[PDB]
């Protein structure tokens, strides 16, 4: 069941392939052409699915990533600013998302606005090192846990949107 949803979520978002992290100079360089080529696909697939629902842009570097999402809840549409920063022993550890202005908001998250994923998202991402990045920690790990909090956190009053 786990290979079939995972396989059906990330199917037509092209693999990675470099073993590099953020100090690894030349290697380095061509992981983030694989991130880029992987996000755009990505980004492309979901306007041609009505579900454009992020932007992100980096540094020069390609260490520290920021940008938006936004999530649609009874036809509105919510705008969060995301941010994280890439861990030095990347890609074999995930990045930790932040949504700053969550921060305190939820239980399912730590403090400074990192958000918190079920346990399974974890060996996933390890049993797939290297193939994994960054489009499929949006789509694997920010995607479901908005589709679950946001909603949540909207019906509690904590969200509102404003007019």
């Amino acid at each position: 069941m786990a290979d079939e949803a995972t396989r059906r979520v990330v199917s037509e978002i092209p693999v990675l392939k470099t073993n590099a992290g953020p100090r690894d100079r030349e290697l380095w360089v061509q992981r983030l052409k694989e991130e880029y080529q992987s996000l755009i696909r990505y980004v492309e697939n979901n306007k041609n699915a009505d579900n454009d629902w992020f932007r992100l842009e980096s540094n020069k570097e390609g260490t520290r990533w920021f940008g938006k999402c936004w999530y649609i809840h009874d036809l509105l549409k919510y705008e969060f600013d995301i941010e994280f920063d890439i861990p030095i022993t990347y890609p074999t550890t995930a990045p930790e998302i932040a949504v700053p202005e969550l921060d305190g908001k939820t239980a399912k998250m730590y403090r400074g606005g990192k958000i918190c994923l079920t346990d399974h998202f974890k060996p996933l991402w390890a049993r797939n090192v290297p193939k994994f990045g960054l489009a499929h920690l949006m789509a694997l790990g920010l995607g479901p846990w908005l589709a679950v909090e946001i909603p949540d956190l909207i019906q509690k009053g904590v969200i509102q949107h404003k007019e």
